[PDB]
């Protein structure tokens, strides 16, 4: 679809927000890609000079994907692309308050509120949900890749590329690549399988970050044999410091051994919905 493309010239790069060994998602100014907003702040992903034509083909494919995904507020939306004479470029909304986990650290003072965590809670399970409709499937559902927006609107995001996965201790080597184990359901680590419902479980290791205030998972837990035998053995985290006991039940539900058992995005949304003062 080239009702996206947008000038080269209309664009301005700035600062780094994420990098990875071979890609970057920048901060951006956009010029005329509004008619509303003709001076508008965006986020740009691109490849590195280090990257090869596999990671272009990636590139390539996620922009696919967010083309053919229609918009959702609960999703860092696409807004424009550049594809002709240069490197690709992929344009969405710009995230005021940057990533999850960074927010929760720099408000555990003012903790910020629990009707928030409440909030980021309810936004994520729709955000899911919407994905879920589409049958994509996230894979790496973390508050690592939940970007807060003005207003406090939760922004589901994957840096992909543009995450420094070798470097970054959340992921772990396994066949050749890094994965975060701490946040995959069972069946993905040890049977290859991927699907909504191990969305699911990640998810509840979300809410758990959520409600630590940005903690470590299994803290002080190293990945090794003995912790994927505890997480075969049914082993779950304890609550939290800041979540309620109904916020705790959601969690283990999420972490239930058979994968059909989890209860879906959809059930999720009206679950904590039920928690929130508002209807
Ligand atoms: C600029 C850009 C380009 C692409 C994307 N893409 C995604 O966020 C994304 C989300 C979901 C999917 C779905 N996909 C399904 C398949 N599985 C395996 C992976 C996920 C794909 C891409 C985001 C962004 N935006 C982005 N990314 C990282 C950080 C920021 C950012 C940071 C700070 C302040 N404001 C914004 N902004």
């Amino acid at each position: 679809d080239s009702r996206w493309e947008f000038p080269r010239d209309g664009l301005v790069l700035g600062r780094v927000l994420g990098s990875g060994a071979f890609g970057k998602v920048v901060e951006g100014t956009a010029y005329g890609l509004s008619r509303s907003q003709p001076v508008m702040k965006v986020a740009v992903k691109m490849l590195k000079p280090t990257a090869r034509s596999s990671e272009k083909q990636a590139l390539m494919s996620e922009l696919k994907i967010m083309t053919h995904l229609g918009p959702h507020l609960n999703i860092v939306n696409l807004l424009g692309a550049c594809t002709k004479s240069g490197p690709i470029y992929i344009i969405t909304e710009y995230c005021f308050y940057g990533d999850l986990v960074n927010y929760l650290h720099k408000n555990r003072d003012s903790f910020l509120t629990l009707l928030d965590l409440l909030s980021f809670t309810y936004q994520v399970a729709r955000g899911m949900e919407f994905l879920a409709s589409k049958n994509c499937v996230h894979r790496d559902l973390a508050a690592r890749n939940v970007l807060l927006a003005q207003g406090k609107i939760v922004k589901i995001c994957d840096f992909g590329l543009a995450r420094d996965i070798m470097h970054d201790s959340n992921y772990v080597s396994k066949g050749s690549t890094f994965l975060p184990v701490k946040w995959m359901a069972p069946e993905s680590i040890f049977d290859n399988l991927y699907t909504t419902l191990s969305d699911v479980w990640s998810y509840g290791i979300l809410l758990w970050e959520i409600f630590s205030l940005g903690g470590t998972p299994y803290p002080g837990m190293m990945v090794d044999s003995t912790f994927y035998n505890k997480i075969k053995s049914g082993y779950r985290m304890a609550k939290p410091d800041h979540a309620t006991s109904e916020v705790y039940e959601i969690m283990v539900k999420c972490w239930n051994s058979e994968p059909e058992k989890r209860p879906s995005f959809y059930h999720l949304s009206e679950i904590v919905e039920n928690l929130l003062p508002g209807q």
